[PDB]
């Protein structure tokens, strides 16, 4: 079967992280969107502008909106995109056949919207040369960042290309996990967000989501399917591409 994916971007990635997935994708037959989020990739606007996760999603809930009634996507979120998910979700559930995690966040109905980042800055709490800011959007003072290098290096891209590497301090932006904007955000709802099929990807190599925090989110709530490559680092769609393509074509066989 083919499918129509929709590729979610990390915060301070964009689309470009997904280069090496999306013809491999469409080399299998399958439509598929990498979208910019907002202050994002090449989109116009800087992240001072957002003040939100909910207005970061903006570009993604845009596209969901303009498909036509009867067309589902699979979701595909990397690193911080489950959240972007979740926020779809619950706004536009029909259209969504499933969503799949990939070293990805997975937010809950149980708990608030910022509990597994909380569990996240636990489990890593050194995040090595990376730059924080504060600004205030909507009577908020939201806090920053900007990847550091070392942390790019050593952490996220661990085993990827000197290429790849060079790529992401070439393209990565300032950005924000709004975490104390999502701790008073209201909680994904079990109709919309909680009805969705939810597919975990992961791998025990990665280096920054590392195994006590996957393994504690998937007890925390229960995957519907979890696919765990061999191998690779944080960025499986760069060090293990035909991997990822290969459980994606079998998601787009198995959820429509």
């Amino acid at each position: 079967a083919f499918a129509h994916f929709v590729l979610i971007h990390t915060i301070c990635h964009g689309a470009w992280i997904w280069h090496k997935l999306k013809p491999l994708l469409e080399a299998l037959g399958h439509k598929v969107t990498a979208l910019d989020l907002a202050a994002s990739g090449v989109d116009p606007r800087q992240i001072e502008e957002i003040g939100s996760f909910d207005e970061y999603s903006e570009p993604l809930l845009t596209f969901l909106e303009a498909l036509p009634p009867g067309e589902k996507v699979i979701l595909v979120g990397e690193s911080c995109g489950g959240l972007n998910i979740a926020i779809a979700a619950d706004k536009y559930c029909e259209k969504i056949a499933a969503a799949v995690f990939h070293n990805s966040v997975l937010p809950d109905t149980e708990h608030c919207p910022s509990y597994v980042v909380d569990k996240l800055m636990e489990v890593f709490p050194d995040w090595k040369d990376t730059t924080y800011f504060t600004y205030t959007k909507d009577g908020k003072e939201i806090t920053g960042l900007k990847l550091g290098f070392t942390l790019l290096r050593e952490n996220l891209y661990t085993l990827c290309g000197p290429e790849e590497y060079e790529l992401a301090k070439m393209l990565t932006r300032k950005g924000s996990l709004f975490q104390n904007i999502l701790a008073k955000r209201p909680f994904f709802t079990k109709e919309g967000y909680g009805s969705i099929k939810k597919i975990y990807v992961w791998t025990d190599q990665d280096e920054i989501f590392l195994p006590e925090f996957q393994l504690w989110q998937i007890e925390n709530y229960k995957p519907d399917k979890v696919y765990k490559v061999e191998g690779g680092d944080h960025k499986l769609q760069l060090t293990k591409t035909k991997e990822i393509a290969e459980i994606l074509q079998e998601v787009a066989d198995t959820y429509n």
